[PDB]
């Protein structure tokens, strides 16, 4: 288990290449996994830091974890700002002994592909005039849970305020401080910021990062989101440049019969102008493709598997990587993901509703890796086989999803969704949401106040 810091998921094709050959060459699966978080992993290694090392990277006594950064903006040339901030971040708050891990992302209004309520710290970008001038933070969120252990829970971010590009720095370091020193120092399961700030209260936490960081926080500056998903296939960037987003099942890279994926990919590396970026929906985005290039690269992508269609559903669907290589694994849920799609494909098709999708997340035990806290349709791994079911969610994930039904096993899940998405079919309102539907029809109680009101 080796894990690499590569702020925002950008990553040369040079690294890429570097990669490839570790992947293949010196580990027992051979693939190259995507995260969620905007890296990649090696499993089963059988010098890994010196083939990184070697080619300008670096794996993470450190509790941060990789810095996210949106990775495809609509407004396509925000994205080196940001970037420029993720790095910036990234490397102030290398190596202060944290309680627990920490994680931070920066995020491009209306896109929340990097599920900034998952995190403990999350700075906005605003922009005026295509320039960024400051960010909205927010602080506070995270997903782990402990099985029937109503002292834990998944919580959302909350916002402190706005704050000059000038103090971004000085702001972080005050939040990581303030947690340091707070968090709970005997109880580990209760170190997370998100119980900090439940336990000091959101003004008490901001006025003590203000008198650290030297400033006083704006009020919160106008943002709104519109998605998680990322934009599957090409989308124009600025100049004559073009972003292409793969969708890779999983996040996993290997060659498959008929489907050389990790082949494809480095083939794609060996003439690709620009780099690629890793997308917290596990998926590559071939970036910077100059148009006299599209037909070239979209050749190998397309012979390679690369580009099969899938359904919107299968597009918008996550899991965490489970067994076999998770020690912590309660059910399956990468190895699960595929041929319950498959499943949930048929019943959309059914319905009606094959165009449509819905926020589905599994996560193979309660820690939460898979994001299913935040999903419209989470799965929460039991025991093998079984599963608890949370509804309820949105589409820019900023609710969490109450559990619906307890260790059922999936024909069971498969039943109630079949159920639902009937009624969702046919009673939803023009563009209304699966999670959102859930919760005005009754379905399911909302979880307001996380803290207080997730569990039953
Ligand atoms: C690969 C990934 C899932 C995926 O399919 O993408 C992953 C994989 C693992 N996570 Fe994670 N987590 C991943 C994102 C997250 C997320 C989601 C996110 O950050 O966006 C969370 C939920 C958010 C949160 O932290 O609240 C998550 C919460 C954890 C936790 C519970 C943390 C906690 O505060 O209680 C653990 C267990 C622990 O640390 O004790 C954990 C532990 C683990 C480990 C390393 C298991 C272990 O402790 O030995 C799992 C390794 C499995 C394997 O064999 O590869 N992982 N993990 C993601 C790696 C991200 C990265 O590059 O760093
Ligand atoms: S949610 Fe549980 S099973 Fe899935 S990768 Fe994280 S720790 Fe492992
Ligand atoms: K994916």
């Amino acid at each position: 288990l080796l894990r690499c810091r590569l702020p925002g998921g950008v990553i040369t094709t040079k690294q890429w290449q570097a990669i490839d050959k570790f992947a293949g060459e010196n580990t027992i699966y051979g693939s190259i996994r995507l995260t969620n978080r905007q890296t990649f992993q090696f499993h089963g290694i059988l010098p890994v830091h010196q083939m990184l090392h070697s080619v300008g990277l670096d794996a993470l006594n450190d509790m941060n974890r990789n810095v996210l950064c949106t990775s495809n903006p609509y407004e396509s040339q925000l994205h080196a700002e940001a970037y420029e901030w993720a790095k910036k971040i990234s490397e102030h708050l290398l190596p202060t002994y944290l309680p627990r891990k920490f994680k931070t992302t920066v995020v491009i209004p209306p896109q929340n592909d990097i599920d900034l309520h998952a995190n403990d710290m999350n700075f906005v970008a605003i922009a005026e005039n295509g320039k960024l001038v400051g960010f909205n933070l927010l602080v506070g969120g995270g997903l782990s849970i402990e099985h029937g252990n109503k002292k834990t829970y998944a919580r959302t971010a909350s916002e402190f305020g706005y704050l000059p590009l000038e103090h971004t720095l000085a702001v972080a370091e005050a939040v990581v401080t303030t947690q340091r020193d707070w968090g709970n120092r005997t109880d580990r399961k209760n170190a997370k910021t998100k119980y900090t700030l439940e336990r000091v209260g959101v003004e008490t936490f901001k006025a003590e990062v203000e008198r650290r960081a030297g400033i006083k926080f704006e009020p919160i500056r106008p943002y709104e989101f519109t998605g998680r998903g990322d934009r599957i296939g090409w989308v124009k960037g600025i100049d004559d440049n073009w972003h292409l987003t793969l969708f890779i099942e999983n996040g996993r890279i290997l060659d498959y019969p008929a489907r050389p994926l990790k082949t494809g990919l480095l083939e794609i590396a060996k003439i690709h102008k620009g780099d690629f970026r890793i997308t917290a929906n596990q998926n590559l985005i071939i970036a910077g493709v100059p148009e006299s290039e599209k037909a070239k690269i979209e050749k190998i992508a397309k012979e390679s598997g690369l580009m099969n269609a899938v359904t919107p559903q299968r597009e918008n669907s996550m899991a965490c990587v489970s067994f076999p290589t998770c020690p912590l694994a309660m059910a399956e849920a990468e190895r699960f993901l595929p041929s319950f799609i498959d499943n949930i494909d048929n019943l959309m098709a059914k319905h009606g509703v094959s165009d449509e999708h819905i926020v589905m997340r599994v996560t193979g035990c309660p820690n939460g890796c898979g994001r299913a806290m935040l999903a419209e349709v989470g799965l929460v791994g039991k025991a093998p086989g079984r599963y608890n079911l949370h509804l309820g969610g949105n589409r820019i994930g900023t609710r969490i999803p109450r559990m619906y039904k307890e260790n059922i096993t999936e024909p069971e899940i498969l039943a109630s969704l079949d159920e639902l998405i009937g009624r969702w079919a046919k009673e939803r309102e023009a563009g209304e949401g699966f999670g959102d539907f859930t919760v005005r029809a009754g379905i399911i109680r909302p979880v307001l106040d996380p803290a207080r009101d997730l569990w039953d």
